[PDB]
């Protein structure tokens, strides 16, 4: 009996665009094997995505109810706030999300992009993984997960379900100061309607540096905007349609070979 209803996955979004899907809150192990007996997608925070205007024709699943439980000594939820967890471990004195501040993930969604920042990434940070493909749970170690930068390789049609993760016992204040070293590093970026940083960085360098040299802050497109504070940063001023944002996105390709770090939908 679980939730499922029509939704515009522009208000399931950080970003804020995105059309029509059919969303499964999932509570339970059993209502995920049932969310799970046609095509799917995941949804998590939705802060990677970019969403297309037609919206998409899949099944998309939320994982709430058990998997928004968490215990930072044993079993966390994926369905769980990372910046809920970042905190948490602070006021517990523990110490391994600090260079996770400031990802507005889900769980499940920083272990599928490995999120990350010049700080510590999210494979760092774990010790298991349980993950839900073919129909079954299964237990992994972080180093059967294939991960990269801004990468994943899970089994096929996998759900992360839950992990376990991997943290130190330090003096409280000082796991205050790493985080607010991380928070200084951020002052450069946005905080309004986006998805972050757009294009991955190319291996030496800063696509949001790039971006700015070539002088494509400000450019627009509709309500869609490359942020005036950092060039990776596109921005929705308010009704942005998705087709004004990828518009955007083929204008900084034209004069930058980049790469998408948004995940597109479909
Ligand atoms: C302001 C802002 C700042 C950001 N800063 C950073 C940063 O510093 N570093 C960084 O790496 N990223 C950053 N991001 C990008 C983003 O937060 C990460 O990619 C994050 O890991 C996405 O998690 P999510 O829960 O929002 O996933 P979503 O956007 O909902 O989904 C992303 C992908 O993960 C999949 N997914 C989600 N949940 C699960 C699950 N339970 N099981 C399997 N797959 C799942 C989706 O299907 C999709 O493929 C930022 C975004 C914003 C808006
Ligand atoms: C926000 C994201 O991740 C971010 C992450 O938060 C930060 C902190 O480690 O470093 C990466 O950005 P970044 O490479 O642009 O790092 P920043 O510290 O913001 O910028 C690097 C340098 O470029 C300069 N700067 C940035 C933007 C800009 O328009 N102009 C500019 O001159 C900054 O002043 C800074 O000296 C991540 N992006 C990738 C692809 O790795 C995201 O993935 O969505």
């Amino acid at each position: 009996f679980m939730r499922v209803e029509r939704v515009l996955l522009k208000d399931y979004t950080t970003l804020g665009v995105g059309g029509p899907a059919e969303l499964w809150t999932v509570e339970t192990r059993e209502e995920l094997k049932r969310a799970t007996e046609a095509p799917y997608r995941v949804l998590g925070n939705g802060s990677n995505l970019l969403v297309l205007d037609e919206g998409v024709p899949e099944r998309v699943i939320r994982l709430a109810g058990e998997f928004q439980t968490y215990d930072l000594k044993g079993w966390v939820g994926a369905g769980t706030l990372l910046p809920l967890l970042v905190q948490e471990a602070a006021r517990a004195g523990l110490s391994g999300l600090e260079g996770l501040l400031g990802i507005p993930a889900q769980v499940g969604g920083a272990v599928k992009m490995n999120a990350g920042t010049r700080f510590g990434e999210m494979a760092d940070a774990l010790e298991a993984v349980e993950v839900f493909h073919d129909g079954a749970f299964h237990v992994y170690c972080p180093e059967e997960l294939g991960f990269g930068y801004r990468k994943s390789h899970l089994p096929p049609g996998g759900i992360v379900t839950r992990v376990r993760l991997k943290l130190k016992e330090r003096p409280k204040e000082e796991i205050l100061r790493r985080m607010a070293e991380v928070d200084r590093a951020r002052k450069g970026q946005p905080k309004r309607k986006s998805a972050g940083c757009a294009f991955k960085n190319p291996p030496g360098q800063s696509a949001g540096r790039l971006i700015d040299e070539r002088g494509l802050k400000g450019l627009r497109v509709g309500d869609a905007m490359i942020s005036l504070e950092h060039g990776n940063f596109i921005v929705n001023l308010g009704q942005a349609r998705a087709k004004d944002v990828l518009e955007l996105v083929r204008r900084v390709q034209e004069e930058l070979p980049l790469e998408l770090e948004w995940e597109v939908w479909p």
